[PDB]
């Protein structure tokens, strides 16, 4: 298992301009177009982000190459961040994804801001950092997901994944 294969479980592949958990415009995997209301400023941000007149449609080719911009602007977003490269660099190989994955889908200041639980797993007190990220929006709206990317820093294995 890997951080790509993990994320893939997570956000699903769509092909076809969708709404996300949150009610915002999406496509391939878990790409956010934008948080306007508009289908329109939807399809113009999609054009723009694949380089031709999509009409809402894109290929899996197409949704790959987004993700893999978005998995590398994680990683690198973590790695320029003050809060978040000291526990990046802290972890071990496995809990590493679990920080990424976090960040591909709250973006990197939401992340830093669960600066309770950073310091938890900073120093590696895994069962009482799993209960702190519990008491939080992110795990009250997507539950499922959330318990996968917790029990992840708990153990330090891919079980939930399995
Ligand atoms: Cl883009
Ligand atoms: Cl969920």
């Amino acid at each position: 298992m890997n951080i790509f294969e993990m994320l893939r479980i997570d956000e699903g592949l769509r092909l076809k301009i969708y709404k996300d958990t949150e009610g915002y415009y999406t496509i391939g995997i878990g790409h956010l177009l934008t948080k306007s209301p508009s289908l329109n400023a939807a399809k113009s941000e999609l054009d723009k982000a694949i380089g031709r007149n999509t009409n809402g449609v894109i290929s899996k080719d197409e949704a790959e190459k987004l993700f893999n911009q978005d998995v590398d602007a994680a990683v690198r977003g973590i790695l320029r961040n003050a809060k978040l490269k000291p526990v990046y660099d802290s972890l071990d190989a496995v809990r590493r994804a679990a920080l990424i994955n976090m960040v591909f889908q709250m973006g990197e200041t939401g992340v830093a801001g669960f600066t309770n639980s950073l310091r938890m797993l900073q120093q590696k007190r895994w069962d009482e950092a799993a209960v702190n990220l519990a008491k939080s929006r992110w795990y009250n709206q997507t539950p499922n997901r959330a318990k996968r990317v917790i029990t992840t820093f708990r153990t330090g294995t891919w079980d939930a994944y399995k």
